[PDB]
């Protein structure tokens, strides 16, 4: 959805 | 306004 | 975005 | 570590 | 400082 | 920031 | 006019 | 001096 | 197992 | 993972 | 082991 | 971190 | 098997 | 001293 | 460290 | 025989 | 994760 | 010992 | 099988 | 043995 | 008939 | 799997 | 057999 | 007169 | 492993 | 005549 | 296979 | 057949 540090899914 | 219909999915 | 039967064992 | 998602017959 | 329309530093 | 290493985005 | 992550004046 | 009579948005 | 972060054995 | 006959990991 | 249709040891 | 930035020591 | 003898069929 | 992360004086 | 005369404002 | 700390697995 | 003499993973 | 068949020790 | 028989001094 | 190895000690 | 380890028909 | 009328006798 | 002074067969 | 490992007689 | 006698001072 | 002392360990 | 009136003896 | 008029030992 968000990676502001970082997104698995 | 970044933008809309952006389905992250 | 792991959409499976995923072990992580 | 075996494992696995491992269908038989 | 992120910035969506815009953003200053 | 100062002395810090970082994103911000 | 010290700003250690920004300074606008 | 970031001096401004400026719009913005 | 699962290690994460180390995995000794 | 001593298998004294067999080991599978 | 009888393995009849397949046989681990 | 499993996703984060790490400086340990 | 460990320390004896042993016929698989 | 020991600073760990940060020594400002 | 940083010592002796000085303002930060 | 073995005698020694002899970790088996 | 700053092992004094010695470290390991 | 006497092992008939066998000795480990 | 990280580590058996080793002394860490 | 009749029909089998056999060891005699 | 099938014998594992022996038949004598 | 197996073989059958597989007379024995 | 197995026999210490003698044997036969 | 018959033995099936031994006839001494 | 570590020796010290230092003045971070 | 298996006549010994025989350590056998 | 041995089959035809054997006189085992 | 076996001579039996013998001394053992």
């Amino acid at each position: 959805g968000f990676g502001g540090n970082d997104n698995f899914g």
